[PDB]
């Protein structure tokens, strides 16, 4: 299960303050 952010993203990643961002 992926985290929900502003935007569907899955990982790698990491949500931040910008957003999900690549690994």
């Amino acid at each position: 299960n992926c985290p929900y952010c502003v935007v569907y993203c899955c990982p790698p990643a990491y949500c931040q303050a910008s957003g999900c961002r690549p690994p």
